[PDB]
C-alpha cells in the first residue's frame, strides 16, 4: 500500500504545516501536524478542557463505530519550546492520504498548553519519530508509520515541505519526479528516538564550504534551523546589522536587508538554502526587526534541521531495518 497527502503551511511563515487526517468511522477529519521529532499522534477531542479550545476541529471517540477506549492508558508529553499536552487514549481506525491503519492509538487531549490553544489551525500532531519515544503509560504505543510499515510498498516516507506554498508527505513509495538529481542517502543513529544524523559541513552564501560535523535531528515539527553558536555566528556576521538580542530570543536583523544563502553537507552532497527561507518577518507588527530563521542550538542540547532546512529538499525518512535519510535538492 502507499499514500499520499498534501501539507499547507499554517501562515504566511511557514510557521508550521498542518496534514488533513482521518480518524474513526464515518471518518472525522483533523489537521495534525505532521512532526518527526516526536512519536504520540495526539489530538484535541470532546475530552479537552473547553476552556482550552479555540477554534480546533475536535476528534468525538463516541461518535466513531471503531473508537475503543484502551482501558488505563495515558499520555504526557513535553516539546522542546516548552508547550505541553496530556490526556487518555483510543485506539481507532487512522487514515492519511488513502492509506489506512485500523486499531491505531489516538491520544486524546484533556489538557493542552497556552500555545497549542492559541493556534487555532493545529487539531493535534502525529509523531513520525520511533516509537520509542512515545509516552503512553503503562503500555507504549506505535506511530503510524510503525504500524503501517509492513503493509507499505516499501517502508519509507518522503517529507516535502513547500516555501509559502503547500507540498507533499508520501507513505510507501518514492516519487522519482519530485526531485531533481539524486538522493544522498546518510546513517541515522535511533539511540536518542530520533532521525539523527550527522551533516559534513555547511557555507554562508557564495562563500567556501566548512568541512565539519554537525551531529542533528530532522525535524519536520521544529520550525527552524538550529546549529552550534560558532555556525549561526557565522552565517549573520554577513547581514549588516544582523544582533543575537536576549529580549528577543535570537538573532533578528534588519528587516531591510538581503538575506544570504546558506548551504549544508549531506554526505559529498550540498543542499542550498535561499536566503529569503530564512526570513521570518517582523518580531511584533509593523517592526523593522525582523527575526532569524537560523538560531543558536546552545542550551538546546541538540542541533535540529527543522522546517527552514527540510524544506529546500526532498528528504526520504526509510525505515527499513537498519534506517537512513536521504536529501535530493527539488
Amino acid at each position: 500500500s502507499t499514500g499520499s497527502a498534501t501539507t499547507t503551511p499554517i501562515d504566511s511563515l511557514d510557521d508550521a504545516y498542518i496534514t488533513p487526517v482521518q480518524i474513526g468511522t464515518p471518518a472525522q477529519t483533523l489537521n495534525l501536524d505532521f512532526d518527526t521529532g516526536s512519536s504520540d499522534l495526539w489530538v484535541f477531542s470532546s475530552e479537552t478542557t473547553a476552556s482550552e479550545v479555540d477554534g480546533q476541529t475536535i476528534y468525538t471517540p463516541s461518535k466513531s463505530t471503531t473508537a475503543k477506549l484502551l482501558s488505563g492508558a495515558t499520555w504526557s508529553i513535553s516539546y522542546g519550546d516548552g508547550s505541553s499536552s496530556s490526556g487518555d487514549v483510543y485506539t481507532d481506525t487512522v487514515s492519511v492520504g488513502g492509506l489506512t491503519v485500523t486499531g491505531q492509538a489516538v491520544e486524546s487531549a484533556k489538557k493542552v498548553s497556552s500555545s497549542f490553544t492559541e493556534d487555532s489551525t493545529i487539531d493535534g500532531l502525529l509523531g513520525l519519530a520511533f516509537s520509542t519515544l512515545n509516552t503512553v503509560s503503562p503500555t507504549q504505543q506505535k506511530t503510524f508509520f510503525d504500524n503501517a510499515k509492513a503493509s507499505l510498498d516499501s517502508p519509507v516516507f518522503t517529507a516535502d515541505l513547500g516555501y509559502h506554498a503547500p507540498g507533499t508527505y508520501n507513505f510507501g513509495f518514492i516519487d522519482t519526479t519530485a526531485y531533481t538529481g539524486s538522493i544522498t542517502y546518510t546513517a541515522v543513529s535511533t539511540k536518542q528516538g530520533f532521525w539523527e544524523w550527522t551533516s559534513t559541513g555547511y557555507a554562508v552564501g557564495s562563500g567556501t564550504f566548512k568541512s565539519t560535523s554537525i551531529d542533528g535531528i530532522a525535524d519536520t515539527g521544529t520550525t527552524l534551523l538550529y546549529l552550534p553558536a560558532t555556525v549561526v555566528s557565522a552565517y549573520w556576521a554577513q547581514v549588516s546589522g544582523a544582533k543575537s538580542s536576549s529580549s528577543v530570543g535570537g538573532y533578528v536583523f534588519p528587516c531591510s536587508a538581503t538575506l544570504p544563502s546558506f548551504t549544508f553537507g549531506v554526505g559529498s552532497a550540498r543542499i542550498v538554502i535561499p536566503g529569503d527561507y530564512i526570513d521570518f518577518g517582523p518580531i511584533s507588527t509593523g517592526s523593522s526587526s525582523c527575526f532569524g530563521g537560523i538560531q543558536s542550538s546552545a542550551g538546546i542540547g541538540i542541533n535540529i534541521f527543522g522546517d527552514v532546512a527540510l524544506k529546500a529538499a526532498f528528504v526520504v525518512f526509510n525505515g527499513a531495518t537498519t534506517p537512513t535519510l536521504g536529501f535530493a535538492s527539488k
